[PDB]
């Protein structure tokens, strides 16, 4: 009964923060703060049984999401946080990737062929979507991705 949603309920909090414009008083305890709820949220999911790939998808979601909160901030205070993530975002850490706004986008469209077997990990992606990721779709129209997350948001609804 317990959902990759609720392991990164700690995580997903922080995210929260940062978009109601709280700021890290220590941006670099506040990475290490982050790089250990994903381990914590690894174990516990391994623990739990989730299978390797929703736990990878969950964890680079998240760090897809995380990373574009922060350099997607614009007002001045968010200036030391933003140079001091911009050395090393954790997308290029974790997974040596820049194309998460597109790899999203990709993986998304393989847990929705995947309906209910891999629902656990395509509820995190619809997650990210409520709480602000945009990626690729930033820059192309913007409504384009509201209606897809309504409607990866209905897809949920029915698998139930």
């Amino acid at each position: 009964a317990i959902n990759l949603i609720d392991l990164l309920h700690d995580g997903f909090y922080l995210i929260f923060l940062i978009r109601n414009q709280y700021v890290p008083a220590d941006p670099q305890r506040f990475r290490e703060k982050i790089l250990d709820l994903l381990n914590r949220f690894e174990q516990q999911a391994k623990k739990l049984q989730f299978s390797a790939d929703d736990i990878h998808d969950a964890k680079y979601a998240f760090c897809a999401l995380i990373d574009e909160t922060i350099v997607t901030q614009q007002d001045p205070s968010y200036f030391n946080l933003q140079n001091s993530w911009l050395i090393s975002p954790l997308q290029l850490s974790l997974f040596g990737s820049q194309l998460a706004g597109y790899q999203f986008f990709e993986i998304l469209e393989q847990l929705r062929s995947r309906g209910k077997e891999r629902l656990a990990a395509l509820e995190v992606f619809h997650y990210c979507l409520l709480l602000g990721f945009q990626g690729k779709y930033r820059i192309e129209s913007i409504e384009s991705l509201n209606h897809l997350v309504a409607r990866v948001g209905d897809e949920i609804d029915y698998l139930k």
